[PDB]
């Protein structure tokens, strides 16, 4: 069974660099890359970068640049982030992620298939825009709901969902529009084309009750939706 297991929370002082791990274990290491992500307090994600440990090529988002460098050991089955110049908007909780099995020679979903725990750090002394709707939404057991989820530009299907509990836990559900991932149970559906998609939620269950995010992975950089936060 695949795992990723991150290192413990530290605080920081200003101005200051750090280092933070994510070990790799149950499936071979070298053939997925692993991908990089900051979330803030009551908000969307953000991409930072992926690298490849077979190779050691990496890929940065322009506005972390000057912010991270990422690396990786294949003997040590680890992968490695670095931060420099701290200040106060750097305090959030990051992620670590692999990258799903692709679609063909050369063509990737940008599907995140297996998440870390997350690492938190506390700081003290043109993109692709999705669009989500509702913000939030109640309903109670054995109902139906749909969710609603908008790009800016056409997307060509390539388009992703996600579910995230309050104890911080994210798995994917469905990906490339309508496909459901290992494990998922059938009440759990998507559709959609061009810039317009939605989730369907069949005969709710009390272990639904979360928050759901979609990403879209034409073009780079990966870009998340605010959220739809879904209660009793």
């Amino acid at each position: 069974q695949v795992q990723l297991q991150q290192s413990g929370a530290e605080l920081a002082k200003p101005g200051a660099s750090m280092k933070m791990s994510c070990r790799a274990s149950g499936y071979s290491f070298t053939s997925y890359w692993i991908h990089w992500l900051k979330q803030r307090p009551d908000q969307g994600l953000e991409w930072i970068g992926y690298i490849d440990p077979a190779t050691a090529y990496t890929e940065s988002n322009q506005k972390f640049k000057d912010k991270a460098i990422l690396t990786a050991d294949r003997s040590s089955n680890t992968a490695f982030m670095y931060l420099n110049s701290l200040t106060s908007e750097d305090s959030a909780v990051y992620y670590c992620a692999r990258e799903s099995p692709r679609l063909r020679r050369g063509i990737y979903y940008y599907a995140m298939d297996y998440w870390g725990q997350g690492t938190t750090v506390t700081v003290s002394s043109v993109d692709i825009q999705m669009t989500q709707t509702p913000s939030s939404l109640s309903a109670s057991l054995g109902d139906r709901v749909t969710i609603s989820c908008r790009a800016s530009q056409d997307i060509s299907n390539y388009l992703n969902w996600y579910q995230q509990k309050p104890d911080g836990t994210v798995k994917l559900l469905i990906y490339y529009t309508s496909r459901l991932h290992s494990g998922v149970p059938s009440r759990f559906s998507g559709s959609g084309s061009g810039t317009d998609y939605s989730l369907t939620i069949s005969n709710l269950e009390q272990e639904d009750i979360a928050t759901y995010f979609c990403q879209q992975g034409n073009t780079l950089p990966p870009t998340f939706g605010a959220g739809t936060k879904l209660e009793l």
